[PDB]
Formats: structure tokens, sequence, C-alpha cells
């Protein structure tokens, strides 16, 4: 990628942490009798980002026999831009309740963690049987309001991240490895507006 | 898997086949100037059961250089026969117009394509440079209005099925692959 900086994270790599932290979550759960139909472990996965994690995590959790069951949801917050907003704008919420169902948010990356700190309370009152939260990167340094994920598959420097779902200005979802980007590429973009 | 009678197609006969469309698809938009930011071929995936196919179908439109722009989009059913033109309620439309803009709609399965035929000619009506649609499956003998899909990764015969993104009772979506759900258990 001629556009890139870096590359954080390969296809392969991602795979191999993504397993790995579904053989935890498969354990951590395993007390509490996920059964599908009953008692399914509800993924919300954050749109549009997560839609690449949530594709490969759901299937290594298949892999661990952890039955899931999907809410999309979209919320939006950097928009076309380099930062976070500082609003969080819920586009589309759950289809069902989540009270009473074990709740595990996917998430694609936290930085500020505006975005998390605000689903999280959100779905905290609504009295689900747990919540948790499980992100594919964890930007530390990057912090605004304090969250701390239970479960982080990889953490990354303060740069900004593309591929693998995460965008700049809805372009480089698509990539299979996660990279870092230019800033030559961003500037020159941001310039034209 | 015990909850299914058949195994029609396993995860890698999947990635091999979506491999083999989206190098048709790269082939069939070459001559469309395709450019990030732009002009990129944007992808409307119907949720939920083509996040899936989305995931595996836009990083192999990557492997062939072909820029794309993720749209997701979330629709409802208005009661119960209110309509037969396949009208929708649309809870979650695209971020960006498409309007001048080459669009691909991507969806899991079309049998009666009642949706995304409805779908199909909402999104014609915004004017994009062009709007081609893209499904995995393709129940062919199903059909309820007179519909055609640009791309079909397989077509498929008229049994319940489950796995790879397609749910029966938001159950076995994150299945590998794609399998029969035994009638039985359909009831
Ligand atoms: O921790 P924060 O600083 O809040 O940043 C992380 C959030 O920002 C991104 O979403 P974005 O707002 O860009 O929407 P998107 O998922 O559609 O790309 C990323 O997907 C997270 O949702
Ligand atoms: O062509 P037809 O026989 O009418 O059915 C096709 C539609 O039904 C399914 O969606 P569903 O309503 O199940 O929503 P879902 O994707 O969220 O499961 C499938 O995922 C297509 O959207
Ligand atoms: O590095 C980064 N890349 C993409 N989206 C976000 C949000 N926060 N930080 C990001
Ligand atoms: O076989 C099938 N499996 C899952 N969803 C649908 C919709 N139509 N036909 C289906
Ligand atoms: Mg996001
Ligand atoms: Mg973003
Ligand atoms: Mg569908
Ligand atoms: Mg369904």
């Amino acid at each position: 990628y001629e556009f890139a900086e870096k590359i954080l994270f390969t296809e392969e790599e991602i795979r191999t942490r993504i397993k790995e932290v579904a053989k935890r979550i498969a354990d951590d759960y395993k007390g509490k009798g996920l059964r599908p139909y009953v008692n399914p472990l509800v993924l919300i996965s954050v749109l549009k980002g997560s839609f690449m994690f949530t594709a490969d995590l759901c299937r290594a959790l298949c892999d661990f026999n952890v039955p899931v069951r999907m809410e999309f949801i979209c919320v939006s917050s950097y928009g076309e831009g380099l930062t976070s907003s500082g609003q969080v704008r819920m586009l589309l919420d759950t289809r069902h309740s989540i009270e009473g169902h074990h709740v595990l948010i996917v998430e694609d990356i936290v930085a500020t963690a505006l975005t998390l700190n605000y689903l999280y309370h959100m779905y905290f009152t609504r009295r689900p049987a747990s919540l948790k939260t499980v992100v594919l990167l964890d930007k530390r340094e990057g912090r605004r309001v304090p969250f701390s994920a239970d479960y982080v598959v990889a953490n990354i420097p303060n740069a900004f991240v593309i591929g693998y779902g995460l965008d700049y200005d809805d372009t480089y979802r698509e990539l299979r490895d996660i990279v870092v980007l230019r800033p030559e590429v961003y500037a020159e973009r941001e310039a034209a507006r």
C-alpha cells in the first residue's frame, strides 16, 4: 500500500489473535451455559467499523461452540474526519431488548473512548444479565474519558490506523491488514475540503 | 451439525467462489474509472444476513485493487400482508448519496425477490452512475416477482439454508459453512 506508513498487523496475525481471544471468551462464558435460541451471547456489532471484526470473530466463536445472536447498531462520531467530533450519534439501535441477556459489545477500536463510554452507559441502564466489551484495537494513549474493555485483541500507538473495517473518510475499510495511514495522504485529502 | 440435513458449501468452497466473482466484478468495472474518495464502487450491504458475505467479498475486491465504499442498510416489514410490491421500511439508509456513483447491492440470498426488487428500483430512482446486485445464493425457482441478480455465487435448490450469515430464528448465522436446515427443525 503506497498510502501506508507501515503495516501494524497482517491478516494472518489478526486471525491468530482473534482465535486466541475467542478461546478466552469461550472459557469465560462457559459457566453461563450459553445455548442457541434460549441463551445466546448477544453480540452488539457497532457499525460501520465493526463489520469485518464481527464477521471473523463470530466465526472464531463458533469454532469454540459459543452460540451467538447478532445485533447490528450504527453509531457515528468521526464522520469524514481524523478526530472525534466530541459527539456520539446513534443512527440505529438494537432490534430486540437486551434485558436479562448476556451482551458483548464488539468494536473495531477504542481511542478517546467517547463512543464506547456512551454505548456502555446506554446499554448498562437496560439491565442486561451481563455487559462486556471486546475491541479489536486499543489506542491506549488516546483516551479522553476512561474506559477499559474486557477483551483487547491488540494495543496500538497514537497513529491513525486503517484497514480491516477501519476507515479514513469511508475509505480503506476493505484492507486485509491494519496499517498506519501516511499523513501526506490524509493531509492532501483533508486539504481537498 | 446435528441440526443440518446436508452440507452445501464448506468455508473453503465459498471462499474460492467469492474470489472468482470478485475477479469478474473487477473486470466488469475496469472501465468505470473507479477511484477512492471520488469514485469508489459503493457496496450497499443489506443487513443482517449479508454482513458476513460483505466482509469476505470486499476483501476479495481489495485483492483486485477495486476501491470500495461500504454502506449498510437496515429494513423492516411494515406489517403482515401490507404490500406485495415488497415495500420495506428503511431504518438505516446509505450515509452518502449514491446519485452519480457506481453502486452494487450486496445480498446473501434471493428467492422470492420481493424485497431486493423493491430495493433495486428504489436506488435506481436515486440516479447512480450505475446499479448492479451481487447475491451469494439464488433460489432461481422461488421467484414471486421477476428478478435477475447481476452476479450470483451459487444457484441452490429450494431448501432453507443457514450459516455464513444466514439464519433461522436469528440462530446459526455464525457458521463458517452453508448447510441445509433439517426440515423438521424449521417446522
Ligand atoms: O474511541 P473513540 O475515539 O470514540 O473512537 C473509536 C470509534 O470511532 C470509530 O467510529 P466512527 O465514528 O469513525 O464511525 P465508523 O465506525 O462508521 O467508521 C471507530 O469505529 C469507533 O467506533
Ligand atoms: O427472497 P426472499 O425469500 O423474500 O428472502 C430473502 C431475504 O430474507 C432474508 O432476510 P431476513 O428477512 O431473513 O433478514 P435478515 O437478513 O436480517 O435475516 C435474506 O437474508 C434476504 O433479505
Ligand atoms: O486510528 C483510527 N482509525 C480509524 N478510526 C479511528 C477512530 N479513532 N481512532 C481511529
Ligand atoms: O433458505 C433461506 N435461508 C435463510 N433466509 C432465507 C430467506 N429466504 N430463503 C432463505
Ligand atoms: Mg465505529
Ligand atoms: Mg470511522
Ligand atoms: Mg437479509
Ligand atoms: Mg433471516
